[PDB]
């Protein structure tokens, strides 16, 4: 951002003097990296089997593809070098936007109190905290807050303003983050290809001793691939120049 | 007095394991004792916790 | 379940080979075995009963 000043009225003295200032930009990008499987099989064992073995390892193998983009975006396990936007994870540490859960009875800290307190952090970064991403558990456990008498505190339901999303694909990461809340205008997937299946019966897989020359061992394959990218839009707002669009509400790792 | 491992919470702490499974857990076994308990906890003032 | 891999591109690095995995099941079995009574009585005592 530039910066303004007061200016005072003189000819001649270090003051009156109008300071000059620079507005700059900066490039994100992103970079398509390739995520992808080969599943090998004896054609005997398709034509004995009792199912289409191929059309489940097909939805096994898309299964696994989505997996991987899941762990590397929200986690940066296995994120591709190419990709030089920070995984959710890191980009909320390291922005400091990190908040640890404290369980038991109804408290600042608890689930919906944390929760808010991180949209909070992301607000006053000057984005506009508007999804929020968990596993199951978060939802099972904000119905099970007690009050100090022991009552239900939280009986009507209240992340209302998010729209919620639940991993499922055990991407998840349950030592690392309860959930991240995040501005999703400032987060974007590029889908470079969509997952692509090719039915292999002539190749090669390895090379030297490990070499599986498929036609000779009477063998298939399915492979499959897609194409993705990530970018995470850390930008200046009103509020200043180097601000995260997303943070993290951490586990409660202090014992009682 | 109701807790977060009361009859209520003990069953939400055992479905979300069920569900962070994998599995949708949708079926409860029990004596007849559990209608009757739940009907009885008491929050710390002695009010009735589950009434509904 | 299988194993998917960022694969990254080569025709000579030992990158850019897109890595092999699988797919595996297991069985369960149904087995029956047999529960079973057997209770005497004195012929006398069902030709007096009142009942069946």
């Amino acid at each position: 951002l530039p910066e303004a000043d007061w200016v005072g009225e003189s000819a001649t003295d270090p003051e009156g003097v109008i300071k000059t200032s620079k507005v700059t930009w900066a490039n994100r990008t992103l970079v398509a990296e390739e995520v992808a499987v080969i599943i090998p099989v004896p054609e005997a064992v398709i034509d004995d089997a009792t199912v289409e073995l191929l059309t489940e390892v097909a939805e096994q193998g898309g299964q696994a593809i989505g997996k991987k983009l899941d762990q590397a975006v929200m986690f940066g396990i296995d994120k591709p070098a190419s990709w030089v936007s920070p995984a959710l994870l890191k980009a909320a540490t390291d922005a400091g936007q990190a908040i640890a859960h404290v369980s038991g009875v109804a408290n600042e800290y608890d689930l919906v109190g944390a929760s808010n307190k991180v949209a909070e952090q992301v607000a006053l970064a000057g984005w506009a905290p508007d999804t929020l991403l968990s596993s199951l558990a978060l939802r099972y456990q904000v119905a099970n807050v007690r009050d100090a008498d022991g009552n239900l505190a939280f009986r009507d339901g209240s992340f209302l303003g998010f729209n919620t999303h639940f991993n499922r694909n055990g991407a998840w990461s349950p030592e690392s983050a309860v959930a991240f809340i995040a501005d999703s205008s400032r987060v974007k997937i590029g889908v470079r290809q969509d997952i692509t299946v090719k039915f292999l019966d002539q190749a090669t897989l390895g090379t030297g001793d490990n070499q599986i020359n498929l036609a000779e061992r009477d063998m298939v394959a399915l492979r499959l691939k897609a194409r993705f990218a990530y970018v995470l839009g850390v930008s200046a707002t009103a509020m200043g120049a180097n601000k995260t669009p997303v943070g993290v509400v951490t586990p409660d790792v202090t014992p009682p």
